[PDB]
């Protein structure tokens, strides 16, 4: 998460690639979920940190 | 519910209160739920409704 081309410090992007070229997203719809609804805490880098039920 | 600095019947205003002042927002977002999602009935001033799994 959070790269903007380059080093950035944000909690509104989200990067990811299609094919062999880098494309953007964004974060406020990245959703991580078990069988009930769940929520995130604050994530940075390759990994994502939350509770979860 | 339903008070946009005085007395009305409607069904998308609703009031949050943040430090000492008034704030606007909607009623869309509104949403109870536990485990599962629950349903809303419809409801008035201060209190809310609801049947529910």
């Amino acid at each position: 998460i959070g790269i903007n081309k380059g080093g950035t410090h944000e909690h509104n992007k989200i990067r990811y690639i299609a094919g062999h070229d880098m494309k953007e997203a964004n974060r406020d719809s990245l959703q991580v979920h078990t069988s009930g609804v769940c929520a995130i805490r604050g994530t940075m880098g390759h990994f994502i940190v939350a509770y979860c039920p």
